[PDB]
């Protein structure tokens, strides 16, 4: 009826080895699959990645991985790109928005310099804005709460493998700035089941 | 040392009752725990959560606060301030600008410069640290429409902008809810 | 006062039993003497011990941590990181990364950007201070095939390195216990 659950009893940091003095036993209704009922089936084993106190220990949290490559797909990898208030939004970007990426670059191609202006991805997820990161499957919120608040500096996004090299090229050929899509295109629920312009055209 | 357990299977995106919830009581209660069943009565869980599982931080909304402002026709693009480019600082979000830009055009080896309207009645969606829906500010962020996000990356990066502020009486919120370029040979002879 | 010696000659590579030791009582106790039998049962000597020798310092393994954490057909070589190289410093040892390269090459007399994939799905064996056998992190050890080995030397110093994270999901940590580059030209079309 109410089965044994071993849970944290203190703050495993990071690239911890339990011993049994941090394990303790609770007794609930139901057991959650990924549960382990007696202490010495993981007297030994490395946590790899840290378990806030109270916390159901479970077998996912036992096999190599980090924040980060916990909340994406096998199809996108994570990649960061240098950001300031101009870049995101006024720092009005949380993680869960959906981004379009442009750059502006200045060709040097045939002997003479010409300014563009491009789109380069479009509809990508924020993963990371500053000290803040996205909840994946597993619903903890791994997101480093500190003191003395330091203006962000940096944003992780959700790529596809066919983009990756895509966007380094344009993190360090030019600069780079990002355009927020709107709620109500519904692209988080979707997503859970261009010509070049010259200052020629611009300027009539 | 309350804490609220799904009773059942939650799949993703859906909104909870009472069924759901079961209180359990552990001698440690983690960070992001629910004590009473009210607090999380008509919320939605934006991923799956397995049964008996401890309920936390699958109930935050992702998002941010300006895609909550603009249409799916449009976008939200941030340009950089000061107290000359906005209305000498009186430039409040909710009011609508055009855009003017400055460049020296540099081609055919002579250097030229020119004035241009590139953007009218643009809405201001944020001056700096102010949003609907002691120091200076720095940045505003305007609302698009989807054609011109690469116009006003070009002009702000190639020279100068400056916004021209329009009138209450014209009355573009309501509609909203339903030429050329001057050189100075034209304006010196 | 109590001092441990050695009773006979105790070759290279040779376990400790309790017929290869004696106890002597000496006015100074050396640094590195151990004081009872039971401190050194089971260890190994790595270095010759001649009859009656004091013994310290030849009881302790010569090696590092790095070692012990590679393969036969793998080496450990550190990379230089910052925030945007390391994925916003949310990379911990455990992971798996792609390295990608930016480089200007200039061979004809003309500067061309380029981009492209060095090496997929690597370890992470340290990040900066962390290591599975404040101040901000510098380098990264990674666990790269011999093959490889120079490909990230001359990627390391002929341009910009950045890591990409992959998915826990793609298992390729039970996996290990058993294209053409991009230029200006392609992006800007």
């Amino acid at each position: 009826e109410r089965k044994p659950v071993l849970v944290a009893s203190r703050d495993l940091p990071a690239l911890a080895v339990i011993g049994r003095d941090d394990l303790s036993v609770e007794l609930l209704r139901t057991a959650p699959v990924g549960s382990y009922d007696r202490p010495e089936a993981l007297l030994g084993k490395r946590v790899w990645v840290a378990v806030p106190a109270g916390s159901i220990l479970s077998a996912a949290t036992l096999e190599p991985g980090g924040p980060l490559a916990r909340t994406i797909r096998p199809d996108e990898r994570a990649m960061a790109i240098a950001v300031d208030e101009v870049v995101g939004g006024g720092g009005f970007v949380l993680p869960g928005d959906y981004v379009d990426v442009m750059l502006f670059v200045r060709d040097e191609r045939d002997g003479e310099s010409t300014p563009l202006a491009q789109l380069v991805l479009p509809g990508v997820r924020v993963l990371t804005y500053g000290e803040r990161i996205a909840v994946g499957s597993d619903g903890q919120d791994r997101s480093n709460q500190e003191k003395d608040p330091r203006p962000p500096r940096t944003a992780v996004l959700a790529v596809p493998e066919d983009g990756v090299a895509r966007l380094m090229l344009a993190s360090q050929a030019g600069s780079l700035r990002l355009a927020i899509r709107s709620k109500d295109e519904e692209l988080y629920r979707r997503e859970q089941e261009s010509a070049a312009l010259s200052l020629d055209q611009l300027l009539e």
